[PDB]
């Protein structure tokens, strides 16, 4: 099991980091959502689907900068939605074959009442998201530990 980026980059067998970038709406109101979809940004596939099944959960999100500043909300993994910055572990996706398969995981984050103005500044770590992978197969468990960076502002309308 190991995953790689749309930024060209990867976390291989045994976990470890990475960093991922990602593009923002640029105007978010408040009573509306920043949608932030890492399916679009992080994949990963099975080395052995044969003989093993992978199990792949969200263990942890955590937020950052800007929106843990100006932000609250969800994140939806694989159809259903929980708090965000998290407070338990997700259930698990199963990863069953060789070829590549989006994580399933987006942010859903709407202003606090009293955001307003850039929220969210260009370059900044906006999240980690940390992907814990086991199977039915050995012991393995497994941190893929994903970095999340804001390529552009996101400004909240004073109207
Ligand atoms: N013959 C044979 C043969 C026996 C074992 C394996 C083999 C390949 C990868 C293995 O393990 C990797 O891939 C698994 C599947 O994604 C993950 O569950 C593991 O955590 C690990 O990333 C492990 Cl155990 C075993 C491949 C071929």
């Amino acid at each position: 099991f190991a995953c790689k980026t749309a930024n060209g980059t990867a976390i291989p067998i045994g976990g470890g980091s990475a960093n991922v970038y990602v593009n923002l709406a640029p105007v978010v109101n408040v009573g509306q959502n920043l949608v932030v979809d890492l399916s679009t940004q992080i994949f990963c596939h099975n080395d052995y689907p044969e003989t093993i099944t992978d199990y792949v959960t969200l263990q942890r999100g955590s937020a950052y900068g800007g929106v843990l500043s100006n932000f609250s909300g969800t994140v939806k993994y694989s159809g259903s939605s929980y708090p965000f910055p998290t407070t338990s572990e997700t259930p698990r996706v199963v990863y069953n074959s060789r070829t590549d398969k989006p994580w399933p995981v987006a942010l859903y984050l709407t202003p606090v009442s009293s955001a307003g103005g850039v929220a969210i500044k260009a370059g900044s770590l906006i999240a980690v998201l940390i992907l814990r992978q086991t199977n039915n197969y050995n012991s393995d468990d497994f941190q893929f530990v994903w970095n999340i960076y804001a390529n552009n502002d996101v400004v909240v309308p004073t109207g």
